[PDB]
């Protein structure tokens, strides 16, 4: 369940209405890690199995710990990868509503990729949930070039990565309940507002 390739294995002849691209934290298994699956199970509950594609950022995204120390908090390979999946969503299913998310390094990944994204594709991302956002201070609680009103950052008090650190403290491991309730609920609200 920690590997999902709904978009990649998806085709333009049979598109989902919603596409969720998600980035995992450093060293997490699969393309979804610990938080991806709970988010994805809840979405499928809202829109139906056939109503939503779940797509982890795999491939060139190795989610290496040293990569947090790079300028934008992740590698360029990883950014090119995530951008490509956004692109692949846009072409494969141009009527799809997009949603996005990341944890730790993958929060850095999502934010870097969404900044870089063509404004036309970025406009289709209805919401983005970030957990233990490692560039939360550096980007002032926001994703550059993306609306605060489509962004939800979960950054617990005493999660040091939210205040410009790379030190992992216990509050950084406690996003479990957020990925099971608040996070997907925000995503679901945003999609339904956009789509009607």
């Amino acid at each position: 369940r920690t590997t999902r390739d709904d978009l990649i294995n998806g085709n333009s002849a049979s598109c989902a209405d919603v596409i969720f691209i998600y980035a995992r934290g450093s060293t997490e298994t699969g393309n979804l890690g610990t938080l991806g699956p709970s988010i994805a199970s809840n979405l499928e509950s809202a829109f139906g199995k056939d109503g939503v594609w779940i797509q982890g950022v795999g491939g060139a995204y190795r989610a290496t710990l040293g990569d947090n120390a790079l300028p934008r908090g992740t590698s360029s390979a990883a950014i090119r990868e995530m951008l490509g999946l956004f692109q692949q969503a846009n072409t494969k299913c141009p009527d799809a509503t997009l949603i996005a998310g990341g944890y730790s390094q993958g929060a850095a990944l999502a934010a870097a990729s969404i900044e870089d994204l063509d404004s036309a594709i970025r406009d289709k991302i209805a919401g983005t949930v970030l957990f233990g956002y490692t560039k939360n201070l550096q980007n002032r609680g926001r994703i550059p070039n993306y609306p605060a009103d489509r962004t939800k950052v979960f950054c617990k008090t005493g999660d040091l990565v939210c205040t410009g650190s790379l030190i992992v403290a216990a509050p950084h491991l406690a996003y479990g309940p957020d990925a099971r309730g608040p996070a997907p609920e925000f995503l679901i609200e945003k999609v339904r507002a956009v789509r009607g």
